This record gives structure tokens, sequence and C-alpha cells, in this order.
DNA sequence: AAAAAAAGAGTTGACACCCGGGCGAATCCCTGCTATAATGGGAGCTGTCACGGATGC
């Protein structure tokens, strides 16, 4: 719970208003983000670790 | 075979009292008055579209 890296908050972009690429894997997270571990609830790809 | 009374009613004075209405007293709310010089304001998006409609020349 420490190390999460969060994408909303006062400046960040809004759960209505992430759309669709926010919420993709971009191929520079190889060994930076893991792309594995992720709520699978409504705000999916903006709570990785 | 007869014939009157503890209850059952019915009151009659005799307190005990319990909020109500005043008499106070103690204390709240309003309003105005202060005299050196005061002279234009701080957030907020801005990392969704798409449609469906309202103004303009």
């Amino acid at each position: 719970h420490k190390r999460r890296l969060s994408a909303l908050g006062p400046g960040g972009l809004t759960r209505e208003r992430a759309g669709f690429e926010v919420r993709d894997v971009h191929p520079t997270h190889y060994g930076r983000i893991c792309p594995i571990e992720t709520p699978e609830g409504p705000n999916i790809g903006l709570i990785n670790s």
C-alpha cells in the first residue's frame, strides 16, 4: 500500500475523465511499473504500483 | 315460627399539596458613537466525446 502510484487527487484525471489511453499499458513500463497488480474494478489501470 | 348489624352508601369536616400567577431581581439584545492618513479583487479549469441544437454575415 506504500508503493502505490495513484493517478487521482488534487491535480489528476477524474475517473470519469480517464478515457481509454490512460488505462492502457505503455511499453516503457518494463521494469518501472509492474503491469500485473491493478484493481479489477472501475478504476482499472490507474492504481498501478 | 321471628329480628337487628358488618358491609355498602353517603357524606362531613380536616389536612397535604401542587402547579399558576404575581412581585421581584438580575440580567440579555439593540442601537449608536468612536475623529491623524488609510481609496479597483482571487480561484477556476485547460487529460471524454458526440450529439443536438442556438446564434452570426
